[PDB]
């Protein structure tokens, strides 16, 4: 990263409290040892001989979002071979953290939170970013009640390995033209992120994704089966037709069928008026 | 694995010849100390850290092949960090080694070993195997003027990065299925190989396929466009309109469309009489004088 601050930061902050982990790295809440002002450090071991390509696409994308919807970033350090990563940090934790403590969110509260993820969405996208790990641990709640997406590992992940994979896919003289599309594109796009949303909103109605307790392994194959079926809200009387609606359209087996963020926008569900951060504060007022 | 030879492979063989590299490893010209009888040793460097994974699915394909197009599998060494698959060896090399001498090879020559080729995907692809690196440098010709397809590092790696990846691309609850398809599939399928056929069979006809001259990386940025048109033979009247329609056909850009290597073994140009290994022997002759 051309903008790393060579210096430790533990200079300038106090580590208070380990905040788990994610894709990779450890997520500490730091304090400004003279501001006060408090931050999320997540801290990466680096090396030498170790590829940068991960942890560069990573600052790349959080440096370039500016978007309410987004964690704030800023900045790194690298000093005595850790990486850390300086950004927003969000009081409530995630929601998964929070539905752990106050059961399922109302369907207006998931509603404002669907709503929320696709306008951080309809932004990644519009800046040809795909998320790709969409779910309630990596929506994250501050204290002002703003609805923030975060940890952009997997995304890093996947970017630096199609880059990385091109050197060694083979000649491209003599490839197919499918091959090269798998090649530059990866076989899907950011639609891939619409079909978690979903999932997350099964997620917070329920405290768990459809097949929770399946083997991963398991689940893999059970989706590429030809008659895999679309999850759906297992207690039907409880929600309107708007939330089983927007159930059914995100979880759109066909991809090229699949509505983008910004269709998704204009949905009854997330559209409705009355949606504000005060649903979620309320959330966070249950939480104390 | 327990097929493998714990030995050194010069117990059993001299290294003659050094024969180049390919997708990984250098391969040598080798000779039975007992019988005489020549070989093909690929050399890989292998430390005890590395991932056994590519080799060990490079010597799968091998072994459970038993087709004549494509090189016999002898077995393998492991010595010193250094694994040895012993393999059949071809005596005129490969393509691209014989046209940089002869030049362009005659279109009765190209249908031959169109043909050959095509007996050896058919078969790969009858064992779900994919080649996935068919060009002049991977079918080799022997001293009898016959036809080996050889090379299948880029196929042993591109299934063992599929297994590898695995574990990696994140939780599945919340995956698209699209996204567990690729990542349990691939993307693409054994057709991938009819198109490379096509391309070769141009690299035979005019001693480099269609934009050589052109950066690897924007190659495959002009593939990837919609719109991209499929490549043709330069030279329209040195041709039939034969082998014309065979380009077209192996060059199908949907894949949905493009025929099977069984399909193609009843087109025209490689079921005409008069295509055997003769044929090859003349250009080997070409080679010599
Ligand atoms: C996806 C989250 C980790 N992450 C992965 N890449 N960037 C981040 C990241 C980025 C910015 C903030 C934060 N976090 C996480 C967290 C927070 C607070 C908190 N509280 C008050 C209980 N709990 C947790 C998480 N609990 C399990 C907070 O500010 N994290
Ligand atoms: C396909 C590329 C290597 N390879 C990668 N995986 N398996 C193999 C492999 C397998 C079996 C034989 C052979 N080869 C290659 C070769 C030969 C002979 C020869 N002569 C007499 C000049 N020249 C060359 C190649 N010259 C550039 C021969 O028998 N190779």
């Amino acid at each position: 990263d051309p903008d790393i601050f060579n210096r430790d930061p533990r200079d300038h902050y106090d580590l208070l409290q380990r905040l788990g982990g994610g894709t990779y790295g450890e997520v500490f809440k730091a304090r400004d040892k003279v501001s006060g002002d408090l931050v999320a450090l997540k801290m990466v071991k680096m090396e030498p001989d170790d590829d940068v390509s991960t942890l560069q696409k990573e600052i790349l994308i959080l440096k370039t979002c500016r978007h309410a919807n987004i964690v704030a970033y800023h900045g790194s350090y690298l000093w005595l071979q850790k990486l850390w990563i300086c950004m927003e940090f969000c009081g409530a934790g995630s929601l998964q953290d929070i539905y752990q403590v106050t059961g399922s969110l109302s369907e207006l509260q998931i509603s404002y939170v669907c709503r929320e993820v696709l306008q951080g969405l309809a932004y990644l996208h519009s800046q040809k970013k795909i998320h790709r790990d969409i779910k309630g641990a990596n929506i994250l709640i501050n204290d002002a009640g703003e609805v923030r997406l975060a940890d952009f590992g997997i995304s890093a992940q996947i970017g630096a390995e199609l880059a990385r994979r091109l050197e060694f896919i083979g000649t491209p003289y003599w490839m197919a033209p499918e091959v090269a599309a798998v090649a530059l594109k990866g076989g899907y796009n950011e639609l891939c992120d619409i079909w978690s949303l979903g999932i997350t909103a099964i997620e917070l109605a329920e405290l768990q994704p459809p097949l929770f307790d399946v083997h991963p392994l398991r689940v893999l194959f059970l989706m590429t089966k030809s008659g895999y079926q679309p999850p759906r809200l297992k207690e039907k009387g409880k929600w309107s037709a708007a939330f089983h609606n927007f159930i059914k359209v995100t979880l759109t087996k066909s991809p090229k069928k699949r509505p983008s963020a910004t269709k998704m926008l204009s949905h009854q569900l997330v559209s409705q008026p009355g949606l504000n951060r005060g649903l979620i504060l309320d959330l966070l007022d249950k939480l104390k």
